[PDB]
C-alpha cells in the first residue's frame, strides 16, 4: 500500500490511473511533475496511423489545473514532422473539441480522437 491517505481527487485520479493501463509503458506514458491540489502536468508520446501505414510522432501535454474540469487542460501540439502552423491547427481543434467536452475526461479521448481524425484534421484548407 502506500504510507497515510491521499485523496487529490476522486475522477482526476482514476483519470490519471486509468490511463496508465492503456500505454503501461514507461516510455510513451511520462509525468513530468504531478501535484496533489498545486496541479498536475504530464507529457505523453503517442503515434498515430499516420496517412501511409505509418507512424506520425505526435507530442499531446495535458495539463490537470485546479479549476478543471472547470477550466479547460493546458494542450500543446508538436511534431518533429509537421510544420509550425500545421501543430496549430492541430491544437485549435483540440481545444475547441474540449470546451463541449467539459467536465468529462477529455484527456483519453481527445488522444483516440486525434488518432484517428488526424488525416481529417491535417486536410483543412484555409483561404488565404
Amino acid at each position: 500500500g502506500s504510507s497515510g491517505s491521499s485523496g487529490m481527487a476522486e475522477p482526476v485520479q482514476e483519470e490519471l490511473s486509468v490511463l496508465a493501463a492503456i500505454f503501461c509503458r514507461p516510455h510513451e506514458w511520462e509525468v513530468l511533475s504531478r501535484s496533489e491540489t498545486d496541479g498536475t502536468v504530464f507529457r505523453i508520446h503517442t503515434k498515430a496511423e499516420g496517412f501511409m501505414d505509418a507512424d506520425i510522432p505526435l507530442e499531446l501535454v495535458f495539463h490537470l489545473p485546479v479549476n478543471y474540469p472547470s477550466c479547460l487542460p493546458g494542450i500543446s501540439i508538436n511534431s518533429e514532422q509537421l510544420t509550425r502552423a500545421q501543430c496549430v491547427t492541430v491544437k485549435e481543434k483540440l481545444l475547441e473539441q474540449a470546451e463541449s467536452l467539459l467536465s468529462e475526461p477529455m484527456v483519453h479521448e481527445l488522444v483516440l480522437w486525434i488518432q484517428q481524425n488526424l488525416r481529417h484534421i491535417l486536410s483543412q484548407p484555409e483561404t488565404g
